[PDB]
């Protein structure tokens, strides 16, 4: 059995990614955990269950992101296949303008549970169709460090790609297809890299400098480009 | 030790047979040398003379000018069937790799063309004064950072130019991203699709993506009723 | 919903490729199909030793389409080659439970017998199509169950009937091809391994040549660089628990 | 023009050859991950990309770096066919000192200052089957210290297990955990075949200590 949660509305990567986890010690993840933008991050992820957990699962979830809180959110739930009907909507909610009466009423007949606009995000994560994604490693801080200046320090070094082989040492790369994101203030990430290849995230990850420790980081799959 | 190879048939009014010349070379000079890649198929301008080929091999120095005199040859051969010819030995240098970009997004000159070649010591072949050593050099130049997969299948001579004898058929193809979802969901985007040619063109039928696996799902469910020459793989500068 | 279907008891590649290829106008295949071997110190012929599987997503209202479908198709190619018999048909719905997944890995690491077949298939729901009382139910349910952790790529391409045991069409000359690894080493230089080996069959097996390997695209570059002499009907890429 | 850079000694090595590795990324252009590779089923190399100008640039390089913390062997070009071939006879079989520096003058290799063979059959070794190991290093003030890490049980994703049910059983462990004690600064590591499937691993280590950093190698070892 597939469920699937949505959360949208401690930003929302950082709690999706307490509940990714989690969940993980009971179910089977499908994949990693999406980001989905509507231009907004939204987070969803799949798991496959027994029927039997159902419950667990839905207490798990509300049970953190009631902690997470104790310290809107809008939760969605579904079970089995993502139907046309919310696919489509997902893809709808990306394209244009969708109203809370919309998503409301998206719900109700795809069956999900929906325990603020965070349903539009919750719903529109579920079915979101990622034909299309980019790799968003994303790393959080230590909660002594929030509102911290960021210790991290970019240093300039080459990296390994096969197109380059042919090549003189200094060619230049015509496309940055991977990319550092650098936050800033009160958000709990203390860096992340996007792109669309595994190993050259972990080139990008593994030579970046770090002078103060991850808390933890994660992997989401997002509808962005980079 | 590198040596590469340009193929560009530009001043050539009609022509139609660059992508199969490149495609006869990559395959004999693979007897010989050892290719780096798949060949590389090059369009300067995207909005439709701009069509180049290149290929990258590496050998020992006892064999490049046996590489040369192999093309020389087999270009001659395929062309006497009633041509534009670039070497480059060793790394590609930073000019030449920025001069392909440059081709690739504005007007170049012949002149432009003359002072890279000349500078990177890049070997034009018997030279006929023609606009087809920009694509040759632009060709080799070409960093396969961005790029998509062709795959074209060529028809032999005999068929040139009779009517084509494939079958496009409807089918669902294996997709992971879809695993969750119901069987009737709407798919939003065509990543795999058919390059289809009409006359004399002598490619039956191509493909063009981004992903192998997807490109031979699609290869293998297309029905092909007449008996093909060869196909090649090619990587390319255009998109889907 | 998810279907599967399962193949056994030369021909049983073929008749997979066709169903696979037939099934895919109608519904979703989950991946290539997938050719499962029992016994390497045994011939991937028949009987019971060498079976084929394939899994596809259909929505409820079509599950009997697709089984009415494939037994229509398994008799015709039936009738065609006048064997005239079917090969055995396995279907199951749904998910692959555990107990069949462990059939599948025992059927492939010891001998089994007809009755433990019997027995899972009865337990799991699998209904084996117009049973004849041979070993081909312990190919085709282990198929269905076998779980592709580790698989190997197999690309066969078919001959036409009318070459069928008439010598073969095929020439392979000598070239190299482009292998990341190789980039630091010298021009001179042997690989250690062959990851990538071709498939070349005899007499009157419809297979026209084969080959195996780890890796799609150099797959494509081996498969590229033959020299096809006859026409083949169709070329099928499968998915195996085999290896070079 | 390539560089090849090659170390052995008789723990430290893979964190000295990480350390060579990223000081080098700074002037020189990689052609991969770092390789390890174990003569007995250890050593470290690693290709750079430079013009001629730079060799003594690196080279100064690398003996400032591993002398501030073994035999060091370097080579210019392509690796040639009699290095390759010791580098594969190496592990099959038992090689003298003698045999290696005999290999190291005829492919014009500069051995400075064993443990050579190791350096050297590291440089040569093809790599056309590999397994990718991600190894996190200790701080110095943490070796020898208990180590700080929880191993969380969790399931992982994966493409095959799709049609499987909920309680399906995976029949090979492909991705393996690496768990040293004493003194080793290697506070963990991962090992497999797959880097996607060595990401969902390694974000599942709970570390509760700070790390230098960490550095993926590729190694002919298995799971």
């Amino acid at each position: 059995m597939l469920i699937h949660i949505g959360i949208d509305d401690m930003c929302t990567t950082y709690i999706g990614a307490i509940l990714y986890r989690e969940i993980s010690k009971i179910a089977e993840p499908l994949d990693f955990p999406r980001l989905i933008r509507l231009n907004n991050g939204a987070v969803a992820m799949s798991f496959k269950i027994d029927e039997e957990k159902i419950k667990e699962v839905k207490t798990l979830v509300i049970r953190y992101v009631r902690e997470l809180a104790d310290i809107n959110p809008g939760i969605v739930f579904l079970i089995g296949e993502v139907p046309k009907e919310l696919e489509e909507f997902s893809l709808r909610a990306l394209r244009e303008h969708v109203t809370i009466e919309e998503a409301e009423h998206v719900a109700r007949k795809v069956n999900a549970e929906v325990y603020g606009r965070g349903i539009i995000g919750g719903l529109a994560a579920i079915g979101y169709p990622l034909e299309k994604f980019t790799y968003e490693l994303l790393a959080y801080r230590k909660r002594e460090y929030w509102g911290t200046p960021r210790r991290v320090i970019k240093e300039s070094v080459f990296y390994a790609d096969k197109w380059s082989y042919p090549f003189t040492y200094d060619n230049v790369d015509p496309y940055k297809r991977t990319v550092l994101i650098t936050p800033h203030g009160k958000d709990p990430v203390l860096v992340g890299i996007r792109g669309i290849d595994v190993g050259k995230i972990l080139q990008v990850f593994e030579m970046i400098k770090i002078e103060e420790p991850i808390e933890f980081f994660q992997v989401y799959k997002t509808n962005q480009n980079t």
